[PDB]
């Protein structure tokens, strides 16, 4: 059993993919203990991506899907089925791992019996920060360590948790599926760790029917948590997630935007129906400045949302 | 016939009463000219309150009700029936009278043929009078509800002419605990016209919404049926000035953005809205303009608009 | 065939009218090339306006309406029926022409094949005229949006008469205001060539001592049926730029927080709402962004939101 499967979907990456693959093959961890699983989502760049990948034959595992899925969910699920490692780590094909990433995160996880290890993110070009503000955290808390503000899957996940709970990337929506994966993982596991000694992971830079179906699933995951079983704790998590959704949600400022009227109505209708399945008991945990915006959304009142945004 | 009846309801006050009763017996007014009437609302403090009252036998009048009524209304109504004086003055069981209070207010009322005399007063602790506009112009022989800010001083710590109460059958209501005192003063004001304000001393020292809005509804009814203020536009002006006072000082005035449960907010606003919508809109132009949005939002029964109105205030 | 008919309605103008008539008779244009048509709206100032007009008999054409109509629309239409000239120019009886107005405007118009010629306005005494239309100097081929014509829609302009005749353009009596705006819009929507001349103050406005939305509706209808501006996106652009003009300078633009009676105010909003809701939402992208909330609030027919929108501007 390997310590870590790095799962990396590709699509039309081309020559830039050398630096990514190279960052993974040059880990401090012994290559006996990890594998890179590359799942190409049927690239169509006259062979250029597949040609880069072929230079690493024998050093990687590779699968190409027959038809392009059009998002990382199907390739990520494929990678999950192929991995038999203790932990998985999702890498986006533009990005880079620090040479110490797999070894440092695995070791910290092993030491602290971690279900999830989050490595500090860096950037190339012009990522969450609050989660990393306290340095290393051996046993982090969702609310105190701002985990709802860092829900990417660019993290080290314990595979047994995924297997036992049959956690998979959903395909019904094109967006927020990663967030849902991470939420379902958090709600079905206990021990999360945050590791900060280096920048371990370097990021290289709709009507809402699908998106709000996915948000609906996030709230469902919280309220059915077998880890957080207390109803008041579920209200608290749900309320803190609402706060995050209002601060950083997709199209958060739709109301006063240049969106067509009928689109704004359909968006808000979806947002309203979703939030009205969330108990009002969660509302007291939402930050006070958002009181009017949240109520506007509950009432499905576009003018009130517009006004709420003007006053924020 | 006595000049003044002081009417004081009691319930479970015990030894605290001593200070109050002493302050009433130590008046400059000749003791033959006034009476303290104590009405006990069936205290159940192991005889402590009634024991205190009985140590003043022969110096006060009293009666204990058979059942506890719940608020000051039925005891005060009972004091009203027992009084044959020319003026009544309501004093609560923890209040203090200045020694010159009855004489100074009575004499000023008598000089000015007053239906109502209002003395300057303050609150325990403060050592000074309340900062109300009503007392900021000094002695006023013939006051005006609007010019002398009387809607901001609707307590029943006033000296009221008894014939006004008897002829118009004015009684305290048991609709709600809150605002029963306001309603009585409003009914009295709408049935009289000679109001005096005396300010030489701190004359006394004081300590769903379905029922509350029922009381507010009776206030507007009192104004719009006034047999003194009969002109329709004057009624609109009085109603509008009362609306202003309600928005400035009413109960749970900032409920909309408060931590109250949503269901409670809706219930509260619905009662408020049903009540205000019985008030003619002709009154609204007399409300201070900063409240124009909040008032319309209440008439429209629109919680989001009240929330917004409050954020802009 | 005259070059120009000046059409001037009168009513109880009296002695003042000498100076206006004199300004028309004193033109650089040859006197035989133009005519002044005076239509008196049955003045009743004891023969005085008539007496002034009669002093110019033989130098003007004159018709007295047999009963007063109370507006400039019926006299102006009367004037149009009487004119057989190439161009007409409407003159208000308070106002004055520069001696070079008819010649300079007509010559510019001829040079540039103009349907409409607009000369710079001056103003006498406090009580202003549009400016933006005149801040690009002399414009041979002007554009409604780029030359701010929506901000200068009076009929104190030179209009080619064939355009009016073949399209049967007439002044309406829907409203007290904006009937001149509707006339100019209907003309603009039936013509392509407009000119602006700014070398002099050609026209001096002298400051001496009821279905508005029916009119606004007819303005949007004229845009959306224009045989000149046939492209649907262009119509949307014109409609949005007009909407912007309406929100910046319209009648009672701040009605929502005004002291208008509720019944009048709610009528105003509803008539505004139902008028704008006949205008495609495609036009709203051409409205200045600051008005986004106010415009949507009107479309939604929501008085509270319009009140709030005005408070935020
Ligand atoms: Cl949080
Ligand atoms: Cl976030
Ligand atoms: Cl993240
Ligand atoms: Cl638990
Ligand atoms: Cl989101
Ligand atoms: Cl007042
Ligand atoms: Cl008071
Ligand atoms: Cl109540
Ligand atoms: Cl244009
Ligand atoms: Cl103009
Ligand atoms: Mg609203
Ligand atoms: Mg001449």
């Amino acid at each position: 059993m390997k310590k870590v499967s790095v799962i990396m979907p590709t699509f039309n990456n081309g020559e830039k993919l050398h630096r990514t693959i190279s960052s993974v093959l040059n880990q401090t961890m012994k290559s006996t203990d990890y594998e890179l699983i590359i799942i190409d989502d049927h690239s169509n760049d006259n062979g250029e991506t597949l040609n880069v990948i072929k230079k690493y034959k024998g050093l990687v595992r590779f699968k190409q899907l027959k038809k392009n899925s059009g998002n990382a969910s199907v390739p990520r699920n494929t990678g999950l089925k192929m991995s038999k490692a203790e932990y998985v780590f999702f890498l986006d094909s533009d990005d880079l791992l620090h040479e110490r990433a797999l070894e440092d995160l695995y070791n910290y996880g092993k030491e602290n019996n971690s279900d999830l290890i989050i490595g500090k993110y860096g950037v190339e070009g012009k990522v969450p920060k609050a989660i990393f503000e306290k340095g290393n955290v051996a046993k982090a808390d969702i609310i105190d360590n701002s985990i709802f503000y860092a829900l990417s899957v660019l993290k080290m996940f314990k595979k047994s948790v995924i297997d036992k709970n049959k956690i998979k990337f959903k395909t019904f929506s094109k967006t927020a599926e990663d967030q849902l994966f991470t939420i379902e993982f958090l709600m079905n596991s206990k021990n999360y760790s945050i590791k900060t000694d280096y920048e371990y992971y370097i990021v290289v830079n709709s009507t809402g029917n699908q998106y709000f179906a996915t948000i609906n699933e996030i709230y469902k995951a919280i309220y059915k948590s077998p880890i957080y079983k207390n109803q008041e704790k579920r209200h608290q998590l749900a309320g803190k997630y609402t706060t995050r959704l209002l601060r950083h949600g997709q199209k958060k400022n739709f109301a006063n935007s240049k969106m067509k009227y009928e689109d704004k109505i359909e968006w808000l209708n979806n947002f309203s129906k979703t939030i009205n399945k969330v108990p009002r008991d969660s509302d007291k945990y939402v930050t006070q400045i958002f009181n009017l915006k949240l109520e506007a959304i509950r009432q499905n009142d576009l003018l009130a949302v517009m006004i709420a945004d003007k006053l924020l």
